[PDB]
């Protein structure tokens, strides 16, 4: 049984040796530093009352992900003012209220609010719609626009009816259940799919679309078990439906192993820690930890799915080592307790492309310290 059923959450890092007292203070340490940290440390930045922003240091935007991100991370942290800030940005700059993307959010904006494209990043909205629930969950629901229930099921109503809606289309195909990499076009991205939060989308949604998110979690599951290769556990960026990588797209090649693919080890440890309920998550996860097993963090490299490096790095290489280490949840195999202990032991990037890694490395602190929980009611 998973810890949905038991409410026992795994701390890795007490596995592994480290004190609680230590534990506690390094995740209040990280929050901190993200949070309020120093000009070259912190992605969160507070705006006049009542809104704050997360910021894509690489690209000097926000972005719906990491606006999300910053709202999972807050309402995991119990941080209601810095969630409620973050969320009144992305309701009053990035979220549409008319059109083709009707309550979807606009995937980025200028720092002062200003968008630079209409068009939506699906993780974005359905990070939105899980961490909203878990504040409704947690604190329960204000005034609009923090009547956290009803503004998750908005999202998630979009999501899946747009195209009844008006003109626009849904996130999810309606023939497979799989969600796209933008309602437009028919490929996914396997990073997108959280068949943990789906679960929960099936609890929680519009009863009318409850069936649907129960039957999304498990064409989901099985999606990525065709989508991360059978040898080194490494997924492509963008995915066909078929779970082969999707062909060459006019802003450039996503075939191979980079930046969005990281997360899928995070995305099924997670979902295996939560529901237990696919065990080939154990052996993707022990894959995966094997491939990079003997890989130095500075030597990481784009990768294609097969395992051959290419000469360029990763961007993002503190990202793609707390996803590896976030595969502990699951992993059983002899490299998991080294990853935890490499993971103890790196600290947060800094500089301007601190962002990416800082995200990714904030949920693993999390969920290895046993803290990335499932709040119910």
């Amino acid at each position: 049984k998973g810890a949905y059923d038991t409410g026992t959450y795994a701390n890795l890092f007490q596995r592994s040796g480290y004190r609680e007292d230590e534990i506690k203070a390094r995740l209040e340490q990280t929050w901190n530093d993200l949070f309020y940290g120093d000009e070259h440390t912190r992605i969160y930045y507070p705006v006049g009352d009542d809104k704050g922003y997360m910021l894509d240091t690489g690209n000097d935007d926000v972005r719906s992900e990491g606006m999300s991100y910053g709202m999972m991370m807050a309402v995991q942290m119990d941080k209601k003012h810095e969630f409620d800030r973050l969320w009144n940005y992305a309701y009053t700059y990035m979220q549409h209220t008319e059109g083709r993307y009707k309550d979807y959010f606009a995937w980025h904006c200028k720092p002062d609010g200003t968008r630079l494209s209409p068009g939506p990043a699906p993780d974005g909205e359905e990070f939105f719609a899980m961490a909203l629930f878990f504040a409704s969950n947690r604190w329960g629901d204000g005034p609009a626009p923090y009547d956290y229930q009803a503004q998750a099921r908005k999202i998630l109503h979009a999501c899946l009816h747009q195209g009844e809606q008006g003109e626009g289309d849904p996130m999810w195909e309606p023939s497979n259940r799989l969600i796209k990499f933008i309602p437009e076009l028919p490929f996914s991205d396997p990073s997108y799919h959280l068949p943990h939060f789906y679960e929960l989308f099936a609890q929680y949604a519009n009863e009318q679309d409850r069936t649907f998110w129960k039957e999304a979690a498990e064409a989901s599951r099985a999606y990525l078990r065709t989508a991360c290769h059978p040898v080194t556990g490494l997924s492509p960026e963008y995915a066909n439906y078929d779970g082969t990588p999707a062909p060459v797209q006019l802003h450039g090649d996503f075939r191979h192993f980079y930046s969005d693919a990281y997360r899928v080890a995070a995305n099924v440890a997670l979902d295996w820690e939560w529901f237990r309920k696919d065990p080939w998550q154990v052996q993707q996860s022990n894959r995966i930890q094997a491939f990079f097993s003997d890989i130095d963090v500075s030597d990481y490299r784009r990768y294609t799915i097969e395992g051959e490096p290419f000469n360029e790095p990763a961007a993002s290489p503190v990202g793609l080592l707390a996803t590896n280490a976030m595969a502990s949840l699951a992993a059983d195999g002899p490299d998991a307790d080294s990853f935890v202990k490499r993971f103890w032991n790196t600290p947060l990037r800094q500089g301007k492309r601190r962002y990416y890694d800082n995200c990714l490395y904030f949920f693993t602190m999390l969920a290895l310290s046993g803290n990335y929980r499932v709040y119910q009611q």
